[PDB]
DNA sequence: AAAAAAAAAAGGCGCCTATAAAAGGGGTTTCAATGTATCTATAACCAGGCATAAGTACTAAAGGGGGTGGGG
């Protein structure tokens, strides 16, 4: 019959298509970590029919802010555009560079429910303000999902902003990872933005990505490489540096 | 009994009241509205005392990752 997919606890069950992913011996079903949901894009451009039981995106309005981009910023964005993950991957730029502008552009371009993963709450507030262009921070179009408050909303530069996570009963999206597709989490959001992606390689934080169906992934950072060389894992989950300056 | 001083009283003198009508000047004495220093009720002033709200630093906690040294 028609192809179908569904999300189960940070994994994607698959039916009617052997080609798309990998088969599970234990239970005859194609199963994959949530991160490899993107192969579904194969059906998209193709306009191949499938049923998407897996993704539960928060409803997202088609954003149309106007974001001006200097030339280098456009170049990086375009590199990112090629795969929006393999090509998006991570963008490395100096602090002055205006990576956030690129992020904003991707969010506008993508216009899907988005999750931003940041280290601190302050950065979260900062991002939240920028998100205002799509709809002001006061606007519903922006939300914050953390221990303090849990709001699950759509698109923006990232409609949802959350932190990497901490250790506690309640924490950031890492804790939440099964619950809602983010850079961190399960099946709510299509785009995952990692501000300061270098943090992501933490053994725990990395799960945020794996557990995520979110096809598009962007990591922003001044310095990609880690002393630990943990940075290597990013390519699979997030992507490798498609652009650097 | 007498002389003496002190007292009340008389008679006389002068001026007052009410009557009258009608030509120019200067006097003192009392009373009018419009103002200083001091008073009143008001309005407004400081400094000092107590209660509520905002910001502080403080201690307070738990959660973890990474690197170096020692032992097998």
């Amino acid at each position: 019959s028609a192809v179908i997919g569904g999300d189960n606890e940070r994994e994607e069950e698959d039916d009617d298509i052997d080609a798309v992913h990998s088969f599970e011996i234990a239970n005859e079903s194609v199963e994959v970590v949530k991160k490899r949901c993107q192969e579904i894009d194969y059906p998209v451009l193709e306009e191949y029919d499938f049923r998407n039981d897996h993704r539960n995106p928060d409803l997202d309005i088609d954003l149309k802010p106007s974001t001006q981009i200097r030339p280098y910023q456009e170049k990086s964005l375009s590199k990112m555009f090629g795969n929006g993950r393999a090509r998006s991957g991570i963008i490395v730029l100096p602090c002055g560079a205006g990576k956030t502008l690129v992020g904003i552009t991707a969010a506008c371009t993508i216009k899907k429910s988005v999750i931003v993963l940041c280290t601190s709450s302050v950065s979260v507030m900062q991002w939240r303000q920028q998100f205002l262009q799509w709809c002001t921070l006061q606007p519903e179009n922006c939300a914050v999902f953390t221990s303090d408050n849990k709001e699950m909303f759509q698109t923006e530069s990232g409609l949802v902003v959350s932190t990497y996570s901490m250790v506690a009963n309640t924490r950031n999206r890492s804790h939440d990872s099964q619950k809602v597709m983010d850079f961190l989490t399960g099946r709510e959001w299509g785009f995952i933005i990692l501000d300061e992606v270098h943090v992501v390689p933490a053994a725990m934080f990395r799960r945020v990505v794996s557990t995520i169906a979110a096809h598009a992934k962007l990591g922003l950072t001044a310095t990609l490489v880690r002393e630990d060389d943990k940075i290597g894992d990013l390519n699979f989950l997030i992507g490798p540096k498609l652009y650097e300056a």
